[PDB]
């Protein structure tokens, strides 16, 4: 019979198979901060640790051959990496049900899970782009190297052109230039949506045209802010240990509980590479 | 190596064959409420939610040859079903018996199983004849069309006639007779049991006969009132999905917990059967 | 709305739980209804070809 | 694995036998109570009962061919034997840790279980020497039969010896005698090794020759110390079930919580080896 | 620090926390080198068994 | 009233029994048929127990 019970895995091999499908599906679409950033390598959730630090740092020499002279270059400096969160967010099935679909129904529903993910992973990414004074982070706002830009996104028509052009003027005179991505805040995307400009065409043609790799809204980032960084590895990682999965508290009181556990840390190899407002 | 306990089933097929069968023993037993109305049958735990609820008349005849006049059995009104109850009472054996007992010697203690299980059904009777504020219920106080009838006035000789008489003659007027059975607090019975009659004998004799379905006595139900009713179906069910069975609430300390699952709601259908003291 | 984030340490859920009731109100049945004729259909079983579906839609 | 559950003992045996070993090494060496007492055989965790009552007393023989009879010898006037305790101090396992130790890390982490085995062991000690009444227990502060021996005068200069041969005159005196040991507070073991004149000798020296089995120090005594012993078996006997081991709670969240379960009863054959300050 | 009694159930703190606090520091690199010389090592592969470990202890 | 209900059984002195042993009663049958038919496990009669006492369980 059921029976009752604490031997589950709840679902069976099919349904189990479906809820990962659906969790890491609806993630994925909450996710604005894994498109801006190619992935690290996954680690496993045997690493607890991703290393942390690099530049900083000095450019000269040659000569013709020998020395004259140099570096050791660097490692900078101290350690150790700093541990990679486990971040969760929590919901229960409720009693019967999931036996209901045993026999009765062949849809097993979801109490949370899609949903609950989606609150997780978002969550996430307001990780990413603020800082944390919880555990030791780097966030995109508090690196660093940002030379901070007088703002941008005006209401005249040049707005939103001039500001990522002066972006690009420090971000490249600080001696880091290469492929630029741009990431707003929705309410500044939409008053940068323009509107109109230049009588060619839009302001979509110009920046997606002119920072080059592409443009994206993301609501976790404060709303007067925006950031400009720049998508070539070994500058930044966005380090995965642990993917976003389904996974088991086990039996309780009586209830069948489950977490979605999602572990990234994003390390800033090269602090030159970020501009706020 | 041993020492059991994650656990498993920590029983055995036997042990475990046992504890089901003590535990229909002394609930069936325990149960005043299964015996009065006879029980819809089990659903199993597929579904969470019991069949309802009509109520206000007395249907047509009779007769010809020609048509209709039905008049029709219409409804009037609405619906749904209020989620089917589950009720538990817990209980833990000890961890340092069971595997003793798995074995050694063979004192294997069923002994909290019968406790929670006979407080288990006990405080289910009490839900039935109770109204419950705790979540939209109908009871056997709740339940109008009472007839707010005073009764007894008892105590002399008796009986104790007058009080049945004048319900059943009562309950016959609002167009709803039929087999009747009687349900009183246990004070009231002895009080009634009682003496002889002067006339006269017993008053189990001469109730036994005038309800005629049967003379019971519950715990739970108030003790100055008790309850004439129509045990034919279509007027009220017991709708019993799972019945009971022992459950486990998962291992805590280790130990065991146990729960006795009961899922019982009584609806009725006619409330024109239900008598007030 | 519901918490994080986060260390190895556990808990805080800080446990989702419901709080409190149920249970589910009645799914509707809606209707609406529409005739076809009678010397209509047994012509289109056939003679010509004009069937329609007019009311339907 | 990671997933979870259930019975894996999550760890593997090669750790699962570290656990064992990391956790008996630390408690036997802060178990002060079993080196002033000889261990009884383990009982097994089939066994809830430790024997009981003895003595009371003395009468010696000659002999020459028949004639020799008390005796009988009982056994004593008194039975059943009074449960042998559970005694338990926890810990749990991180979410990581141990499934990273599968993948890269040979090393497991025994930081915890170690360290809840020596806290635990330390208050069995305070279960033994002092009284419980919790359980209704003996130990020695409650033994009686001390014919409440002052003891102490032992303040100052001038020694801090009278006290011990004051002991010894009692135990010796009304048939009991073998091999001695001390049990005191630290706060008056310093005191007595204090204050050499300093003409001087030394307070260990002159205790521990007349001893002659040794001296102790215990944390749980009370501030006002102390007992003192005879070694001799069938006289006090610690009567051990499980001895240290490693035990699981078994799942708790996304984690692993362990116990250490000792069962210790020291029980009390001869109260007559018994002087308190 | 809080200790147990007990009997059957009801013993509670504990965790055993694990304490609020990570990662490793990580584990030092100290040492102190040595030189052996030209011939040496050498002269001891053809002619004399013993090798010179003065510097090296 | 207890909370405690079940099939009864009556234990008496053999005294009481026989005062008991009735005589006549209701005018239909004895009090061995009354009482046998309410406690109805059964009803048994010790020597041991007190001369005045009596028991159900």
């Amino acid at each position: 019979p059921d029976f009752l019970g604490h031997a589950e895995n709840p679902l069976r091999e099919e349904e189990w198979a479906r809820l990962n499908e659906t969790v890491i599906q609806v993630a994925r679409r909450s996710l604005v901060g894994r498109r801006i950033l190619d992935i690290y390598g996954p680690l496993g959730a045997g690493v607890q640790t991703v290393p942390y630090d690099e530049f900083q740092g000095v450019s000269p020499g040659a000569v013709d051959i020998v020395g004259e002279q140099e570096t050791a270059m660097v490692f900078t400096d101290a350690r150790k990496f700093k541990t990679i969160p486990i971040i969760y967010k929590d919901f229960l099935l409720h009693w019967r049900d999931i036996e209901a679909a045993r026999t009765h129904n062949m849809p097993l529903d979801v109490s949370a899970a899609a949903g609950a993910a989606a609150l997780c992973a978002q969550q996430e990414d307001e990780l990413i782009f603020y800082g944390d004074a919880r555990l030791g982070y780097e966030g995109l706002m508090t690196a660093n190297g940002r030379l901070t830009v007088p703002l941008g996104d005006w209401t005249s028509p040049g707005g939103g052109f001039q500001a990522i052009v002066e972006a690009t003027r420090k971000l490249n005179e600080q001696g880091h230039f290469g492929p630029y991505a741009v990431v707003l805040s929705p309410r500044l995307y939409s008053q940068l949506h323009r509107i109109y400009e230049k009588t060619g065409v839009l302001e979509i043609e110009t920046i997606r045209q002119l920072a080059s790799d592409g443009v994206y809204q993301s609501n976790r980032l404060r709303g007067e802010s925006g950031v400009v960084v720049s998508t070539g590895r070994e500058n930044m990682d966005l380090a995965v240990s642990m993917d976003m999965v389904a996974a088991y508290l086990g039996a309780s009181r009586m209830n069948h509980p489950f977490r979605v556990l999602e572990a990234l840390l994003l390390r800033i190899k090269h602090p030159d590479a970020i501009c706020t407002l």
